């Protein structure tokens, strides 16, 4: 089994060129300085209306191993009743939205907040390929609190018979205040997850900004 590549330096990485196109990730460690990130984490922990929700795999439901809240536009196929998106952005979240946009040149209209309570909270392998994100969505990820690992694995071609054993893999540590951008063919050609850990972890808040189209 090949060895996962590690991305942990500020930079811009074309992680693949095919089959759909160039998949690109950009890493910005310390996008938010630690002390400001400490204050932001406090605010979001006190104010975001975190709730336990269910997810779907294979038309069966389950309690997601994370708490969530939504702001702005919601992907068309999700349930507004279940996800309860707030069209009025928390002022702190609005600031971070504006700061990402001013520093990267990308716009967003949707925010998913994820609270990983501890080392047993996680998100399983997936792509951000909801239809209303379009082909090649630009997705910005901002992390606060405990470091957790963002893993990626390349979607195998058909001749691989659905085996992920030998696909290319990337590992990215996401620490306090780090911004990560995915763009290009990344949702098309890759999956990603945040795995559970077998060692004590304090809380982590992740902000995933996206653009939902009508
Ligand atoms: O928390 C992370 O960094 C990943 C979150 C994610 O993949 C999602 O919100 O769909
Ligand atoms: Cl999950
Ligand atoms: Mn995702």
């Amino acid at each position: 089994a090949p060895e996962p590549r590690v991305i942990d330096r500020e930079g811009v990485y074309e992680i693949s060129l095919s089959p759909t196109g160039v998949s690109r990730v950009c890493l910005y460690p310390g996008f938010v300085d630690v002390k400001e990130a400490d204050w932001i984490l406090e605010q979001l922990c006190q104010d975001v209306p975190w709730k336990q929700r269910t997810g779907i795999r294979e038309d069966i439901t389950y309690q997601q191993p994370r708490l969530t809240a939504w702001y702005g536009e919601l992907p068309y196929t999700y349930s507004r009743i279940t996800m309860e998106p707030n069209p009025h952005w928390h002022p702190v979240l609005r600031t971070l939205k504006n700061r990402i946009e001013e520093n990267t040149g990308h716009t967003f209209n949707s925010l998913l907040c994820n609270l990983y309570r501890n080392e047993k909270d996680s998100v399983d392998w997936h792509s951000d390929d909801e239809p209303s994100l379009g082909r090649c969505p630009i997705i910005a990820s901002l992390s606060f609190g405990a470091t957790r690992t963002f893993e990626m694995r390349k979607k195998p071609p058909p001749e691989e018979n659905g085996d992920y054993t030998y696909v290319e893999r990337v590992k990215i540590p996401l620490d306090h205040g780090t911004l990560l951008i995915m763009e290009g063919a990344t949702q098309a050609d890759w999956q990603h997850r945040v795995p559970k850990e077998y060692h004590s972890r304090e809380p982590r808040v992740n902000l995933t900004f996206r653009t939902v189209y009508p």
